[PDB]
Formats: C-alpha cells, sequence, structure tokens
C-alpha cells in the first residue's frame, strides 16, 4: 500500500533557530506513523479520525535534527511501506564561504562564467543556490557514486519553473574536459498545481 | 590597448555536424586578431582593414580536435592589447551516452526535493548537468573541485540565461556531517544588459 509523502512545510535547508514542520501525506485511513532514523526511536502522532494529515512541528531546531527523515502511516490492521527519506539541513555552523565571479560579475548575453566558492578551511562539500521571483531560495548539491561504479549526481531542492523545465546530462573524462559524450534522453520533470 | 573578449555566436557548446562561429570584439581602431593556444596547441590569425567591424573566426564543420580553451588579443598601432580571458570550446557526441534518472521519480511538488542522476557505463569522472531553455539553448553547469591547498569548489557554467531576480549564495559542509551547512555568504548578482 502506497508509501507516504513527506516534505517540510516551510522548507528543507533552514537556519538554526527557525520554526519548521514535517508534514506527512499518505492514505487518509491512517492511524499511526514513523519518523526520524539514525539509530533505530520514533515520533508517533496517533491522529484520531479526522481529515487533517499528521504534522510534526518544531519551533527551535538544532544541528542534531539534521539527517534523513521518513514517515509511515499505520492502519487499524494494515501496515504501510516507508516513504521517501527527507533531507533536513541546518545552516550557519561553520565559517561562511566566498562566492567569486570569474572572471567578471558582468556577463555577456548567453556567455560562460566561473563562480568560485572558497573558504578559509579545507572542505570537500559545497552548495550553490539561486534566487527567483515570488518563491524563496533554492540550492543544489552534487555527490558521486564512485563506490562500485563511477557517475556523479545532482541534488536539487525546491524547484521553481516559469517556461521550459527539461534536463539533459553529459559525460567525459579528465583527460579532456572539453570533448564530451552524447546528451542523455530528455528528462521531463513533473509538477502539480 | 584595452582587453578584448571573445564569444561564440551559435553557442560555445555544439554537436558534430553543426556550425561553430566565434567572435572577439574590441576597439574600432584595431587592425588584426589572434587565437588560442595551449601546452601543445596551434595558433591562428586573421587581418582587418583599419576601422572596427566585428572580427570573426569560423569553423563550419566543427571537429573534436578544435575542442580547446581559446584566447583573443588584437593589434593597434605599435603595441598589443592583453590576451582576453580564456574561453573553452566544447565539442560533444564523441562516445557512449549516459542516462538521466530523476530518483526516485521526476514528478515533484513546487518545493519538493529531487536528485537527478546521470550514470555512465564507462568509468568517467566529468559529468555536467544541463537544463534546457525555452527559446534559449540549454544552459550547462559543470561541477569540478580542487585538491591542493585546502580544497574548495568551483561551478563552471556555460551560457548564462538570466530570468528573474538575480542573486547567488554559497555554503560548505563536512564529510562526516553533511546535513549541516555553514553560515550564508555575501550575495552575488550577474550583470546582463538589454
Amino acid at each position: 500500500l502506497p508509501k507516504p509523502t513527506l516534505w517540510a512545510e516551510p522548507g528543507s535547508v533552514i537556519i538554526q533557530g527557525s520554526p519548521v514542520t514535517l508534514r506527512c501525506q499518505g492514505s487518509l485511513q491512517a492511524e499511526e506513523y514513523h519518523l526520524y532514523r539514525e539509530n533505530k526511536a520514533s515520533w508517533v502522532r496517533r491522529i484520531q479520525e479526522p481529515g487533517k494529515n499528521g504534522q510534526f512541528p518544531i519551533p527551535s531546531i538544532t544541528w542534531e535534527h539534521a539527517g534523513r527523515y521518513h514517515c509511515q502511516y499505520y492502519s487499524h490492521n494494515h501496515s504501510s511501506e516507508y516513504s521517501d527519506p527527507l533531507e533536513l539541513v541546518v545552516t550557519g555552523a561553520y565559517s561562511k564561504p566566498t562566492l567569486s565571479a570569474l572572471p567578471s560579475p558582468v556577463v555577456t548575453l548567453g556567455g560562460n562564467v566561473t563562480l568560485q566558492c572558497v573558504s578559509q578551511v579545507a572542505f570537500d562539500g559545497f552548495i550553490l543556490c539561486k534566487e527567483g521571483e515570488d518563491e524563496h531560495p533554492q540550492c543544489l548539491n552534487s555527490h558521486s557514486h564512485a563506490r562500485g561504479w563511477s557517475w556523479a549526481i545532482f541534488s536539487v531542492g525546491p524547484v521553481s519553473p516559469s517556461r521550459r523545465w527539461s534536463y539533459r546530462c553529459y559525460a567525459y573524462d579528465s583527460n579532456s574536459p572539453y570533448v564530451w559524450s552524447l546528451p542523455s534522453d530528455l528528462l521531463e520533470l513533473l509538477v502539480p498545481g
């Protein structure tokens, strides 16, 4: 039976000391749940019999709150399968990095530009974001699947389209960073209203 | 004397069988031009009358070998301006194609998370992500990083396509603790005329 849906009411990448709630949507005939996982134990909200999901608010958050998050609505008899693991992130812990436009902040119409993200400390993890219109801050992380077999990944958060929203990826080797393979099969993202 | 700046007209990243046309502007005084060259590359040239027109370098049938970072430095009277900031020429479609699989699914809410995956059959190390434009050709973002000193990350993106309120922000975390990012940094906006 359908795995629940779990997102964060205000957002996912939050600043320490900010209100946040973890809303779980599943089958309306839901009586229990399942949350946070890093070592077995759980935050369960046994909702009566209404038509209002099972939220999980927290006024002040901490760094420990940061990790994976998955719910699991339980029925009078039926037990459902887990859902999508949520990536809650708390910011403002270490030394703020620097983002430098290469070469010039001024950029031509449809040009290329190298944005340098630096810091005073050694780091092998960085984030790039973007600011749109009505909506709020949106960032992207990149990780790799080196173990077993190699290929990178592109972790994106709260998306906000306007016109065309399609993604295509490439592949190459460091021997030649300018000569690349053929684009991938057009992947079209789906969004409700 | 001012520094020139070169750019492609049909775009900087193109496929085989497609026309490539680079352009390097400057001052209306100029007379000549200059092209790229690397650790084992070859240099080029073209001559100009006296007044400034456009300065163009064509390669109708594009080819992999032509794939390299470029440079432009013009000539005036007695001196020579400075060689413009390099601009990497990219030729695509050489080998085995990868697949893009938005795990665990492409369907996602406005404010839903998602992880577009690009896995390749052959052990590569350079992967670029490329969202397409409505009338604008796809804007491409590569993610490479350093090693020496104290490692830092650089986001090398292709054609810039400005849309709404512009602003960027940066962040840094540790390997052991990935769900904990540093404080925000300054804001950065890209400048594009009309």
